[PDB]
């Protein structure tokens, strides 16, 4: 915890989208395409201060520790069940503690949203990254 620059606060959104295939895939029983993500709230480039974002997927996925080193910070897969993703954001300067986020991958639409005629599932949450200007 060393003071190296001015403290900056950046709003972010994180979570996932998912789309029902329509019919189950015969090969693996998958039913959905999904994309898990972290994004700045505003339209800006976070690679100035973020080195990489890791998305730790369920152990049924190959290379489940997925790392994205440049924008966009997204991983797209297919699946059939819901699970917890651990998201870890690493800064350029290792003086900064990584931000660890926890997110339940949502594939199944709520009955409320299904009744409001919404095609795609969206489960999105908010945060503020606090770090020093490098």
């Amino acid at each position: 915890g060393r003071v190296k620059g001015v403290t900056i606060v950046k709003p972010i959104v994180y979570g996932n989208v998912a789309r029902y295939f329509g019919k189950k895939r015969e090969e693996d029983g998958h039913t959905h395409q999904w994309t898990v993500y972290v994004k700045p709230y505003r339209n800006e480039d976070m690679s100035a201060y973020v080195k990489k974002i890791q998305f730790k997927l369920h152990e049924s996925y190959g290379n489940p520790l997925r790392v994205v080193t440049k924008p966009p910070y997204e991983i797209t897969e297919t699946g059939w069940g819901e699970f917890e993703i651990i998201i870890k954001i690493f800064f350029i300067d290792p003086n900064e503690r990584p931000v660890t986020l926890y997110h339940l991958l949502k594939l199944f639409q709520s009955d409320t949203n299904a009744m409001l005629g919404k095609k795609t599932v969206v489960s999105e949450f908010y945060d503020e990254m606090i770090f020093q200007d490098p």
